[PDB]
Formats: structure tokens, C-alpha cells, sequence
């Protein structure tokens, strides 16, 4: 499935919530796009494939 939610900058996590509304964390890459840039900027999440890409 694709998910957006949020990602903090120190952290360099996204966080969404899933179906259950629960709160999932999981971790942007480190280097260069697809890290997070800014506290609570988009980022989105693919389940299936375990991947996130953070902005």
C-alpha cells in the first residue's frame, strides 16, 4: 500500500498512520533526496515494498 505522513528532520523518520490508526515509524534514506529536510514535510511510504522516499 502507499501511505503519506510526516517526517522529522533530526530523526530523518517519516511517520504514518496505518489503517488501524496506529502510528508507524520508518526511516528516510540518509543520503542526498529522499532524506527529510525539514520537520513535518511529506513523505511517502510503500508497504509492500518497504520503501519511503522523504521531502
Amino acid at each position: 500500500a502507499k501511505y503519506t505522513g510526516k517526517c522529522t528532520k533530526s530523526k530523518n523518520e517519516c511517520k504514518y498512520k496505518n489503517d488501524a490508526g496506529k502510528d508507524t515509524f520508518i526511516k528516510c534514506p540518509k543520503f542526498d533526496n529522499k532524506k527529510c529536510t525539514k520537520d513535518n514535510n511529506k513523505c511517502t511510504v510503500d508497504t509492500y515494498n518497504n520503501a519511503v522516499d522523504c521531502d
